[PDB]
């Protein structure tokens, strides 16, 4: 399902995601944004060190979820990457939530650091009512 921008808002308002270890959902919003273009469908495979990244946070198979192909899986959300291409993201969301209780916490997602960290992300919660 690929999401409009406050519809996505609101849902994971709903799912307690804002200030969710100190992360504001303009940070989560701007990192659904750039990973996926708030896309639950969406899959990339990182050929170097074959582990695939899932759906709309792009949670990676090495360390979050298994799809039994990944070489030195961790599988530390106790889930199945297909859990991460549902429409529904409940699931996406509870991983989520995991992977920022480590120290890192939103750091742990590159493309957060370059595209919304020191960044006025307020414009992707605007007019949402949120």
């Amino acid at each position: 399902k690929v999401f409009e921008r406050c519809e996505l808002a609101r849902t994971l308002k709903r799912l307690g995601m804002d200030g969710y270890r100190g992360i504001s959902l303009a940070n989560w919003m701007c990192l659904a944004k750039w990973e996926s273009g708030y896309n639950t469908r969406a899959t990339n495979y990182n050929a170097g060190d074959r582990s695939t990244d899932y759906g709309i946070f792009q949670i990676n198979s090495r360390w979050w979820c298994n799809d039994g192909k990944t070489p030195g899986a961790v599988n530390a959300c106790h889930l199945s990457c297909s859990a991460l291409l549902q429409d529904n993201i409940a699931d996406a969301v509870a991983c989520a939530k995991r992977v920022v209780r480590d120290p890192q916490g939103i750091r742990a997602w590159v493309a957060w650091r370059n595209r919304c960290q020191n960044r006025d992300v307020r414009q992707y919660v605007q007019g949402c009512g949120v």
